[PDB]
């Protein structure tokens, strides 16, 4: 596999790893986005200690209302993020 | 850097890969998107060999009319093709 389709599974996989844990299998509660953006996202994003926070950042994703982040809304969360991250390190 | 945090960077470095090859060096045309695709995505896309499948990909991905995909148009690529692989692999 490329370097591109072994990118394209990790992000399947992180997805996963972290929407199994609670509740429905295949969302992300603010519990389980919480664990990924502090444990998957250290370099990228600050850790997130307060409630208030993932709340926040849980309004920003959730395009549906459901108070989840699905994994449509998850790829959303992904270029965001990739976006950010080739921008901060070119002029 | 986890798993995430290196995917985010591989599509980085695949789009820059083939963008900077002709013209616009942000951008991939037609020729760049074709490259990318026949030697990136080959498990997970069929060869393209003819210029009518590339002017179709390229219409698919190309949401401001300028005839080529830039990076925003690239991330929206990455979404499509990581949600088909996703799927592929359910139920
Ligand atoms: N020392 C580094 N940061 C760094 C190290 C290696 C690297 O290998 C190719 C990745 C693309 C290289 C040029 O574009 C970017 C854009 C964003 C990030 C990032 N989100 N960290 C990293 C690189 C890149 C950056
Ligand atoms: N050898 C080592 N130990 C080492 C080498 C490079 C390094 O680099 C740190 C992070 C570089 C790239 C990630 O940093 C950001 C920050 C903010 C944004 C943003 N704008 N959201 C995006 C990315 C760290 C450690
Ligand atoms: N034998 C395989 N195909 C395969 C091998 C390893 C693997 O490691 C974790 C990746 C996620 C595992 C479960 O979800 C998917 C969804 C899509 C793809 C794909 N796009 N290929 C691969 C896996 C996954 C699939
Ligand atoms: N040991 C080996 N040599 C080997 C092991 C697994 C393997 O698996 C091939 C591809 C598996 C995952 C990629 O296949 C697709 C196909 C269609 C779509 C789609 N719906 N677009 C998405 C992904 C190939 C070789
Ligand atoms: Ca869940
Ligand atoms: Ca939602
Ligand atoms: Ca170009
Ligand atoms: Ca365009
Ligand atoms: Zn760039
Ligand atoms: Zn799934």
């Amino acid at each position: 596999m490329s370097e591109l389709e072994k990118a394209v599974v990790a992000l399947i996989d992180v997805f996963h790893q972290y929407s199994g844990r609670e509740g429905d299998k295949h969302k992300l509660k603010k519990s389980e986005l919480k664990e990924l953006i502090n444990n998957e996202l250290s370099h990228f994003l600050e850790e997130i200690k307060e409630q208030e926070v993932v709340d926040k950042v849980m309004e920003t994703l959730d395009s549906d209302g459901d108070g989840e982040c699905d994994f449509q809304e998850f790829m959303a969360f992904v270029a965001m993020i990739t976006t950010a991250c080739h921008e901060f390190f070119e002029h």
